[PDB]
């Protein structure tokens, strides 16, 4: 309450209890004055012309959002581990946003040197968007968030929606909305901010990897009473043509009567690790799969959830259609391949089909006495009746929510890129500094100012999340697929930092590490 | 077993007010190329505007009781239709509830399509087609699709001024908005319950 | 109407930590087959993770009011897009809800 | 009501009821000193000597006035589409004026370059003009209204009023009003200022 | 509660009663921040390269402790007298740590003399280590505890700890606690910290 006090204690505890997990955290922002406190307009000739399908018409307004999208911004590692050793499936059910501690320094440089001068009456305000009325930019994988290990402070990112276009330019019907409108409150140099959310009736998510093939699920001793047809030719004479049907039993297991039939596919090219085995001519985009959607082709990344690759192949993954996480210390640009971390999805072998391999024959033609029967590829299968599968997994660095757009009719929204899919996620918690003139004229000007104090804000943050957790009771007698830290000597421990000071993580943590019997 | 098929829901004394394209080339002159609408009516019921459509598909091949008419080659497994789970192929047996034949035609069958249980004092091992027990599935071929027919044409290119539009079948067709199917029957030798499997996301799981 | 195109439903200025394989032959050699990501960002938007796609399809002929366009030959019901039931074919009219052209 | 803490929440929301519309509106205004804090007055001679019909004696005081005339000030060109679309008319019932957040910055141009230095102490003082004694400016469609781009910074304007003249002289009947003649708030740095009014029965707008 | 005011008094009387001895102390303590707020790692080789068994792994936080281990912080000579030359044993009981008075300068070098202006919005956090789950660094005979004669001013030590090691390498269960993780207090130019511990039932320790 006042500028001699601190507004918040830094918390940044993760209790555990019976079955509910509550992880805390916190970090030090710094959040500048964007875009000159400007609302401009951003097309792709504005930033430099390119093709038609990264066109883009939307503006870049000055606010920044407070983004802790991705797991590792609240799950120390060990906490991960302990989360994913130990539990068939986790959900959140609520949060608690805090804001505090916030300082309001300016930088002046009418100096050679910038001196960094405290501003104790300068305003900072932030809103929440309770009712979802701005356009939502979480949950579509961008960077900045919150970082994972606590002792950094991280830069506020910055707010910049999307809406219709045609090439660079703006359909009539393309809402340009504006964020002073929203009722934002204004914070000074000792006030703080919390809002409490409560999640939404979100399904447990999956944390436990199938030990029961979907095509195996049946007890090997027992044959059942469905026949199949088994010859047809029962001979070699030209004209030898009957129908010998037979029992299907366990001496044949694969063609008999099976309730349930494997996950949706949509086929993916099969690209290899091994630089050697892939095709000399290039086939990054015109190979790749991707939906058309109003005329602009757009890559699938990573589409529905499939096998990255059949049993006993790991240096095979689907070209686009497995998330790709980038390593500490990583380029931007035409990273090589060492440099980046690719997640396989071996895990759901079982029950989804496999993403670089065609769904199954179907049979095209009548096997009539003149034609051949003929069976050509699926290279793509829409859902059918009777069929199951299994979403995508969520990782460590992976996010967590994503608003399912708000359309009459969507099918199983669970979002593609892993995680949870919820009509009402997290709000936005948008942060601006209110800007203030520097020097108005003495005579009048009808007119707004454009000469502000340099200046920016940073205090702290802190989010808790407590998760619903599921445990498992599992008859399994040999032991159990844990995760763990390889006990072998090198340079750095796992997860730490090193000489420099620079936290990296080695390794993507996927949660199926459990299992649990179909 | 539905007493109205599904592509005859329509009673057949009113015409909608949906029209339909009807004609393209309004003659035989080179460059005709009109667009004459007409109203869909009772005259042509077939193209006019339908709420549902059929359920899912999953072609299956065409093998008849009668031996002559069958392939001489042999067709058995390596004609048949199957799902890949691990690299490792496995016949579908029986697959989505679907239509083991259109009318008038009893002696055809889905060659991996349709439960087929074993008469008493049955052998195990190669058995001839009369004493094994073959379930027609004409019950349900009103709503769901006839499992040894393509499900439909979908037009691929662009019927422009220089490419005649073409139509590939479909051969299997997962399922679509508006779709509307009926499940598998159950018969006194069948089975009752089955488990469904402790997956995340299934769809129907009606064994 | 929705006034928000799903394939662009994410932000243009921050970059998704999903990487995605860039290019294949990095160069014109014989036996250049390397694997090059890079990350997926507002500068090539196509191309990077969604996590939602885009609703069922059922391909239908593209006819014109432009009477010249269109194709001579009669096409009328030969080119339609039509279901069997029963074994006897009928026409669509209008099949799952989707866009009848594009912008 | 410390240096430490806000005088107020920015509010810019614009609530819809069955048959009432509020229309908040927030802007952050600057203003500077005029006249260096003297009361002079201003003649068309004194402006460059103009024809009869453009003379004016008056006097330019160093006080500011709140300018929130114009419509754009209160409506969003959306809320304004939706009050003209669907309403026959309306009319304005009362207002809330606030004024908070207050700060008191000093210009030193002591060094070559001029540095915005903060000023706990000083205090800057507004007051109502609520018996109307005072000529009025405002609603004679003077530019320096409330900005109608919420996220932008406008300046105080300067409230100088006319008096009876002749040709470029007085009458001696030229009242001259003095501002520091009625009873003002002095506002700190943590102090806020509010005044609640309401509207004059005034009829229905037509909107058709 | 404020900038204008104290969050203690200076203390450091030392009471005597019937068989309790009260040893109240106080120093002025100087934290600055260590490792630019890094949690880097420490080997041998990165420390110079030596023989095997000098070798050691381990990471260097940035957080400083608070030492009073040795006894001269608390017992001022003559008082040292008066519990040897009197008592055949003595063991403790129970402290009262307080940390007050907190101030949080900023040194600027932007100008060629560093001139140290004061912060005030500044936090500096502090947190007990209550269920000893990090590595125990007191008792070991460390420097840098409080100083013994009171009015002189002391560096807040460094906290680095060891793990288990393979030369200058780390086996894969040597386990890096992050201290960000703790749930820690943070204080602003007018708060205090204070907590109170009750020490173990110790047997008496021999004086004689």
């Amino acid at each position: 309450d006042g500028v001699g006090s601190s507004s918040g204690n830094w918390h940044c505890d993760s209790q555990w209890l019976g079955d509910r997990v509550i992880t805390t955290s916190t970090r030090t922002w710094a959040l500048p004055t964007y875009n000159n406190h400007l609302y401009k307009q951003i097309s792709n000739s504005t930033s430099g012309g390119s093709s038609n399908d990264n066109a883009y018409f939307g503006y870049s307004t000055p606010w920044g959002y407070f983004d802790f999208n991705r797991f590792h911004c609240h799950f120390s590692p060990r906490d991960w581990q302990r989360l994913i050793n130990n539990n068939w499936g986790f959900r959140p059910k609520r949060l608690n946003f805090k804001l505090f501690n916030i300082q309001v320094k300016e930088v002046t440089d009418n100096n050679g040197v910038k001196t960094i001068a405290n501003n104790l009456t300068s305003t900072v305000q932030v809103f929440t968007d309770s009712d979802y009325q701005l356009p939502y930019v979480l949950g579509s994988a961008h960077e900045g968030c919150l970082p994972p290990f606590p002792a950094d402070v991280f830069m506020i990112p910055q707010y910049g929606y999307l809406t219709l276009n045609d090439g660079s330019q703006a359909v009539g019907r393309s809402s340009f909305y504006c964020l002073e409108y929203f009722p934002s409150q204004m914070l000074r140099t000792g006030n703080n901010f919390q809002f409490s959310y409560e999640f939404e009736n979100v399904p447990f998510h999956s944390s436990y990897a199938h030990s029961q093939s979907l095509d195996r699920l049946m007890n090997p001793l027992i044959d059942q009473y469905l026949y199949y047809l088994s010859k047809t030719i029962n001979g070699s004479g030209q004209n030898q043509q009957t129908l010998k049907f037979s029992v299907a039993g366990p001496s044949n297991m694969a063609v008999q009567g099976r309730n349930y039939i494997p996950g949706p596919s949509y086929r993916q090219q099969r690209v290899s690790t091994t630089v050697t085995q892939n095709n000399n001519s290039e086939f990054a985009w015109p190979g790749a799969s991707s939906w058309a959607l109003n005329g602009r082709n757009s890559l699938m990344n990573p589409g529905p959830a499939m096998a990255s690759h059949k049993e006993g192949e790991d240096r095979f993954f689907p070209l686009s259609g497995s998330l790709i996480f980038g390593k500490q210390g990583t380029g931007r640009d035409n990273v090589d391949a060492d440099k980046v971390m690719i997640t396989n999805e071996e895990e759901i072998k079982t029950t989804n089909p496999v993403a670089t391999e065609s769904y199954g024959q179907v049979a095209t033609n009548h096997q009539s006495a003149q034609a051949q029967a003929q069976t050509g590829w699926v290279q793509n299968q829409g859902i059918l009746p009777g069929m199951v599968w299994q979403d995508r997994d969520v990782y460590l660095q992976g996010p967590i929510w994503a608003k399912i757009p708000h359309t009459d009719g969507n099918f199983h929204p669970s979002p593609l890129m892993g995680g949870f899919g919820m009509k009402h996620p997290p709000p936005q918690i948008l942060i601006k500094n209110t800007p203030v003139p520097a020097d108005p004229p003495t005579a009048f000007n009808k007119d707004k100012l454009n000469s502000f104090i340099t200046q920016y804000s940073t205090g702290q943050v802190s989010v808790e999340i407590e998760w619903e957790l599921q445990k498992e009771n599992s008859k399994r007698w040999n032991p159990e697929i844990q995760y763990t830290s390889n006990y072998y000597k090198s340079n750095n421990v796992e997860f730490a930092v090193n000489t420099e000071g620079v936290y990296s993580e080695p390794r993507p943590i996927g949660t199926r590490y459990l299992t649990r019997n179909l």
